[PDB]
């Protein structure tokens, strides 16, 4: 029972390190833990020495550092497979092309301005989507456009936007190469994630 | 007793984290930790709701904050009592100099070469100690000089390069306002700390 707020505040820390290690593949036995805090709290001497236990985390660190690897290679793998499966079915679509650099792209509406320089400045109204559909950037979100210098955006966006005239509206798909590649710092793109773009662009500036 | 190194494991993470709270002030219930891990470890129904852990966690981290915001201005208050102390007696004593900074120092051997300006170079030998003599750098320990822009130290030394004939040596006393301040984030050099110095100037060259 957890009458007072050392209680409720040590087990609300238990259950958030418990939840941590659960879903982190950390088999911890709990008491055994709970045996080595009241010790080290006590200031007993503890059941190992100060070398055993830095051999023992630093094994725990190695071998979690390498578990994380693996699994982050895993899903490198499997979306870079999912996404070459997807554009090898996608060159064969209708009014689909594949550029040089594996981009491919279909025009929707054609514009009559013109093509953007790779030191402009253009106006988009975008929507990015996962091979799966989830969406995961969208100006219709803003409810009014963006603006970006061709030069400064992923790739695919740079060899994309110096093809379309303004005006037009293409849907572009994007090789992980020309995306993010192996990316594993940001939640919403996993890494090596092929991108669908629906792009609009609007208007092209030059610069001094 | 620890048989498995599941358990020297678990031990010595609780041990670690017992570690931290001690030196901390954290007055954690070990026993009720480790029902709430054991709960979160294995799916069953916390004894607390979401909403009640979050409250428990987060004026947890708000009571925390606040008691290392005390510690840090309680230290901040006794370095820069010491400092003054300091700098009172040292103004009255033999050869010692006060400039309108606040800045001290006392001419151990006058050179005959050039002043540095705010845009130049310097070689220099030196070491610097806190009030209570403690070392914290020192060139000797490389056994060459350093060079330094002089507008790119300290204002202490900023301000005593600028009256040193190249070849000169001067002990200078740092009030924490033209050395450090309220520093929060490097071990060696405490907040609102006064610093001495033994400064030897060697060598000083103009740029382009
Ligand atoms: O080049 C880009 C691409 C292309 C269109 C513009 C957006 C911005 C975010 O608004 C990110 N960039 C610019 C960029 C991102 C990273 C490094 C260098 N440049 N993205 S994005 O793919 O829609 C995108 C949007 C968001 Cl919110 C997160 C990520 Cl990880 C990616
Ligand atoms: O202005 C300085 C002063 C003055 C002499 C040169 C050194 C260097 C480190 O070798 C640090 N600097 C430069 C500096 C430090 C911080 C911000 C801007 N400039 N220090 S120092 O005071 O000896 C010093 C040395 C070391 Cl190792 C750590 C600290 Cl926190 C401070
Ligand atoms: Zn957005
Ligand atoms: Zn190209
Ligand atoms: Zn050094
Ligand atoms: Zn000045």
């Amino acid at each position: 029972s957890l009458a007072t707020d050392k209680d409720k505040l040590s087990y609300s820390i238990g259950a958030d390190l418990g939840k941590n290690f659960k879903n982190q593949g950390i088999d911890v036995n709990p008491e055994a833990m709970a045996k080595g805090m009241q010790d080290a709290m006590s200031g007993a001497q503890l059941a190992l020495t100060e070398q055993q236990m830095k051999d023992v985390l630093n094994k725990f660190q190695k071998d979690l550092m390498a578990k994380r690897t693996a699994e982050f290679n895993k899903k490198a793998d499997e979306n870079k497979v999912k996404g070459e499966a997807f554009l090898t079915e996608n060159k064969n679509k209708p009014g689909v092309v594949v550029l040089p650099s594996g981009l491919q792209y279909k025009v929707i509406n054609s514009g009559n301005g013109v093509k953007p320089g790779k030191s402009d400045t253009v106006t988009v109204e975008y929507t990015g989507r996962l091979i799966d559909g989830t969406v995961f950037d969208s100006t219709e979100k803003t409810g009014k456009p963006a603006t970006f210098q061709v030069s400064q955006v992923i790739p695919g966006w740079t060899e994309a936007l110096q093809l379309m005239p303004a005006g037009s509206t293409w849907e572009i798909y994007v090789p992980s190469g020309l995306a993010y590649g192996p990316r594993s710092v940001g939640g919403p793109i996993g890494p090596n994630e092929t991108l669908i773009f629906k792009i609009h662009l609007i208007s092209v500036k030059k610069s001094s």
